[PDB]
């Protein structure tokens, strides 16, 4: 049987391996198909920061965090609310479908301060690392690579400084052992 | 004055610093603007391995490499062209415009030897580090982040091994100094 997956970005940099791996294992005639970006149902899952509005089930919340160079001219620690826009800042593509940095970046003024926009907060962590640009990031990703792109991690001072990850499917539409399965797995991964 | 630029995805991860660090440094009153994938004219730049049809400037050709985990279970050393198909492959999102992977993907037998896409070769190359899944990414990328996410980097067998680089620009509609500048610099920016 053939599941497809959507584990949206910047999730799938922790959680497609997670449940690719452990399906490969313990199921190998089962054949998982996953994308990172939503745009057959019965076989599809999301799992993404947003609801797309299929049920919707809460897993976790994970922090946000503000990330900049560990050598920054001038970042040195914490900043006010006040200035964080007064930065320069490296964000994903606002014109995706549900991209990751839209939550930020939502007036004017908040998007003048973009001076790059990449595909995946993994391409935004690499330029924040090799410029004085700053981006919002999953504190897990932030932490994942702030030994070896040399970044400092601190905290966000904005009020939405949280993401809420969520699993979504098909409801049943008649009884389905398969998907029952693949339901309480997808559960047990992302909550462990 | 503002100059909007496109450095395509994988491209910004290396040469999006390069440019944006360097005007900063020599000409700290312009504004450079950047965007990562295509889709006003006279402040537009274009450097990717495609030529988009402007002008259209070849810079460099660069290699592209297959990697896998060190630790891969049965990958130990270079592939035969007719073993490259039957791994499991991680690539960009092949619906995206342009898409970074295309050129290995364009049949039904290689688009289903896929088992991940993702967003960016950054996500890939992620995904690929936790997993038994294979890509093709260009040779810097991939030596750059081998020791991090634990890489092997080996030769790519297949006929379509480089990819070129090209700077493209909106044909000069009247003499503009700050738009020559510009060029003159991406192309030693690129070339170096
Ligand atoms: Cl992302
Ligand atoms: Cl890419």
């Amino acid at each position: 049987r053939v599941f497809h997956l959507c584990v949206c970005s910047p999730l799938d940099s922790i959680l497609t391996s997670q449940i690719y791996n452990h399906i490969e294992q313990i199921a190998p005639n089962i054949h998982v198909m996953f994308k990172s970006s939503l745009n057959y149902q019965e076989t599809e899952f999301v799992i993404s920061y947003e609801d797309f509005h299929f049920t919707s089930v809460p897993l976790f919340k994970d922090e946000m965090v503000l990330v900049a160079s560990k050598n920054h001219p001038t970042i040195k620690g914490p900043l006010l609310k006040h200035d964080v826009y007064n930065e320069q800042h490296a964000a994903v593509s606002l014109d995706r479908f549900a991209s990751f940095s839209q939550p930020w970046y939502d007036t004017v003024d908040k998007q003048a301060s973009i001076a790059y926009q990449g595909m995946a907060m993994m391409s935004v962590l690499s330029v924040v690392s090799q410029t004085h640009l700053v981006a919002i990031a999953p504190r897990w990703l932030a932490e994942e690579f702030a030994e070896s792109l040399e970044l400092q991690v601190l905290p966000l001072p904005l009020k939405q400084n949280s993401r809420t990850c969520y699993l979504s499917w098909h409801e049943a539409a008649g009884r389905d052992k398969g998907h029952q399965w693949m339901e309480e797995q997808l559960v047990s991964i992302c909550k462990r």
